[PDB]
């Protein structure tokens, strides 16, 4: 059984009170390693999260934005004054959440949750893409249904694009010829009763290719709404088949800024990259800050 | 083994965005061949099908109606801008679905699913009848239980009306003296685990009378919710006894508009008629379009 | 993966119309092999089972009794005029169900479900004992809570009696010093989502001692209320730990008297016994008849 | 490591079957030492505890009351005919549970769990107060949320009242100016996976002031729902900081009347006082009786 090791006992990205769009939270960040640089696309909130009302109410409205940060060493980031993606469309009125970025061939796809705020189910997986991590376009609703925790596989399987998603409460897979229409939906992984991952599970970042299969980091929620990270291995040629799944989590809330925050007891990753024979796992903590934790690639054994 | 053969590589009926009632889907259609015309009674939806919520949600409400279309060659159909049947009671709040029409004693009986939208089990087999295929009367809930995939046999057995239905996950038969009270319910056919028909099965159109028995076209659902068509044969004098059943399907999603659509990976028939020594099988495709495949009845061998 | 083989394609015990206490059903039987004889203690009902009313209705009352039958060969049984256990009104007003018999030392313990009919939760685990399988005494409510699927282990563990029971929906274990007060309650096994055993599980007959552990046959229920038998292996010294569990069922409704009957789609065992290196598993079929199925002990591999 | 020592091998308080309100259980008692007398405010139940129903069922309704008992030696208590507090019908329909009493500036604050019985989360922290331990008044709901295991600190911190509570599964602190509105909610202590305190923790009695900090006895719950007592030390000037915490429990079910009872395997304290340089820790045993255990003040070492 292996676990992640935090690189720092302090957050590496925190909210910035002077910036409305990221005044209260930065968290759940996609990550791409390119040109010897860590590219973080982090969710940002202008407000705490009141979630216990019948419907989303203007008086408690929060807006998610996606900011960008970049780092050479993985620890110190250059940040920017404005977000790089905002919800401009009515179905994205309360913003854009939890991006996952996958490079397929020479294009980058960011899958995120657009939240329209018209009711608590007013969310959907959206996609934008770029060829430069800078000019995002091609917006589309990936599945026209309440769904989230979505990521593209970094390559095609038998000539088809592969989508991981999350019809409650399982991790699902789907296939597409054209990145518009999805078919061959299949459950690939389910929660487990009387465990830390009993309530629901969802993919973390997009799966990382290995020789022995696809490394699928995921998040699991217990009955107290504690979010932890677990890890599984998908079959290399049929990523719809799980060939190994670790029983214990690889990361759990332990530090004060993972236990305490806007949403207690959360570690949540939307991205991880392989660098120098190590896996770098960036994670939102308490839906308030971003941490980073690593595992030596050699220790990943099931 | 035998299989149906599509007549067209493109739909024969498709939605009409200009008509609210059939804006998004036309599928799962009853057919009766009278007066050397194909009379098609098709399900039509005003909206897409969000099915993954905990309950049916008003924000994602779809309403099914039954539309009428007529053809001389079974391929080209004339259509009309208003439907022939819509929901008239609260049990049909979300419309009327998947009609199966049977003629018994010069009365036409249409059995369909009334969906109230109050929860995902809020559906009922309902029945209307008419002298003329035009003026439907006598709406009634057939069984007061969550049930569907219903069809009447075109003849009485020992003076009794014969009903096929689908208490999950099997095809049931039941008997009635009066079309009101059903009794001697029993299971006549079951799914086969670890096959394309592992999850559930349901009758397709009403069985077609043959000299060697009743042709029972049915749909089977696999573990990933793929809907395909299969074929069984019922004893001629006792339609509760399955005397043959083909191992392999006779129709499965192959064309892109059967694989892709509002509900991927679906072929589904509510209707089939014998015409010029051929069986014409009309099917919904991806719950979005209607197609039609055939087999020469000489080729139906078990 | 291994499977039970039916000794007969016909029931070995069936209702006897001229005996009111068993005129409609005989099923779910305890069994004990002693004196080189199969002693069968079967549940019997005087009526069909209306189970879908808001409360148990007098006009649909069924009463369960325990009948006795004896066999030399495991297949051909001698039966008797009167039941050997009935309910003492009112806590068992609708009778005594699903006995599991365990021999501990030189006493025989029958654990059964007492059903009072006052509401659909009005059932509890009850126990009687005898030293001769004939004079049952010492009646008690084992757990004063709605619970069932109970059996005693045939030996003490570290001095303690060992109870299997079923707080919905898991197989539980517990311990006692006096066969009256139970403690150290623990879940030992759980249903598995998206499987034949997804809704709930419960112990079948009491576990059978092996060299490699305790054989725990159980029943699992899918989302369509189909009951199938499965099998697990408990640790020999600590039978609260499951050390193996076959994924596939070992017995499923297949024959027509197992698929159709008073309750469709049911095979259910309350008893199994080892005779000449063969496990004989008695099972109720559709809550209506009793079958028997066997497995060579050699073929029990996990 | 240090541990409590039971004063006696028998309960210091038991139910009285002839008194409906305390017929089945006396347990989880608040305690205050005043006038050289132990004042014990005990939870009492008219009924056993069926807890395994999907919802609270009126057929298994239990009603908790608060009784008063008084002692000079802390062992032999005088009791009274009638409870001192009952649940007001219907907001506290199933009674008033687990009181903790804190004295602040010559007033006594009793925080208890009001249980309305309408679902298993239909409970909240309620507070009454008095200046004489007799005339309780000022009832109010402390937090408008499902919450319990609540106690006030016996003095203000930087002019603020201090509230300990338990949003599942952690111990929380909060602050108030008015004993009405609480702010700056923070988790201060969490369970520990794979230990005796892995499922959840909650405060026991109100923290006891020491020279080296605030003694926080708490209960911990393992994955089989066994209840044990642990201890931590809070920073004297900032009770939100835990400066020490003992790995092993200080009390656990051991005696038969702690292991067996209405809820097996429970020791649970709502009160502890310091008398003559000794901590007297009163505890519910198996939710059925009250015991007392002690430790010399000087043996509290971390
Ligand atoms: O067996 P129980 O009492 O229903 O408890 C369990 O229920 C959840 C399902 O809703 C499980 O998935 C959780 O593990 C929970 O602990
Ligand atoms: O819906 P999910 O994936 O189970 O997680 C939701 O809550 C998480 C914890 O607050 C957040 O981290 C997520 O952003 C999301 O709002
Ligand atoms: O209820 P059934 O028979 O399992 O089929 C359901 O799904 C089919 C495919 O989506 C549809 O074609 C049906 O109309 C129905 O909604
Ligand atoms: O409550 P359980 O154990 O899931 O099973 C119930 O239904 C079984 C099948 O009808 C019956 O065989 C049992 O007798 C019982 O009534
Ligand atoms: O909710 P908590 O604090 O985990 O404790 C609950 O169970 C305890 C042990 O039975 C009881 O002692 C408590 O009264 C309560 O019902
Ligand atoms: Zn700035
Ligand atoms: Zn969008
Ligand atoms: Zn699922
Ligand atoms: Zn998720
Ligand atoms: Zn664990
Ligand atoms: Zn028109
Ligand atoms: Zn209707
Ligand atoms: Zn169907
Ligand atoms: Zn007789
Ligand atoms: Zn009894
Ligand atoms: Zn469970
Ligand atoms: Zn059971
Ligand atoms: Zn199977
Ligand atoms: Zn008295
Ligand atoms: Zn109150
Ligand atoms: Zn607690
Ligand atoms: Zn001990």
């Amino acid at each position: 059984m292996f676990r992640l090791t935090r690189l720092s006992n302090k957050p590496i990205l925190s909210p910035i009170k002077e910036h409305e769009w990221e005044k209260e939270a930065v968290f759940n960040a996609a990550v791409i390693y390119e040109g010897n640089k860590f590219h973080l696309f982090y969710r940002a909130s202008n407000n705490k999260f009141v979630l216990n009302t019948e419907k989303p109410e203007e008086k408690y409205k929060f807006v998610s934005s996606i900011g960008y940060a970049v780092s050479e060493d993985g620890i110190n980031f250059e940040r920017f004054d404005k977000p790089v993606l905002v919800g401009e469309i009515p179905q994205e009125a309360w913003g854009v959440e939890d991006p996952r970025i996958t490079k397929i061939d020479n294009k980058y796809y960011m899958l995120y949750t657009g939240f329209g705020g018209r009711d608590w189910l007013d969310f959907r997986i959206c996609m934008v893409w770029s060829d430069d991590l800078k000019n995002w376009k091609g917006h589309r609703i990936v599945l026209d249904e309440p769904n989230k925790d979505a990521a593209l596989l970094s390559e095609k399987i038998n000539g088809k694009y592969v989508l991981f998603h999350r019809r409650m409460p399982d991790i699902w897979i789907a296939y597409s010829d054209d990145l518009v229409n999805w078919y061959n939906h299949k459950i690939i992984m389910s929660p487990k009763s009387h465990t830390w991952e009993s309530k629901k599970i969802g993919i973390a970042g997009p799966p990382i290719k290995r020789e022995d299969g696809w490394l699928l980091i995921y998040h699991g929620v217990d009955n107290n709404n504690v979010y932890r990270l677990g890890v599984a291995l998908l079959d290399l040629k049929d990523p719809s088949k799980v060939i190994a799944r670790q029983k214990e989590p690889i990361l759990e809330p332990e530090l004060d800024w993972e236990i305490n925050g806007l949403v207690p007891n959360v570690v949540f990753s939307c991205g991880a990259v392989e660098v120098n024979d190590m896996y770098y796992v960036y994670y939102g903590a308490a839906d308030t800050h971003i941490g980073v934790a690593v595992i030596e690639k050699e220790k990943v054994k099931f």
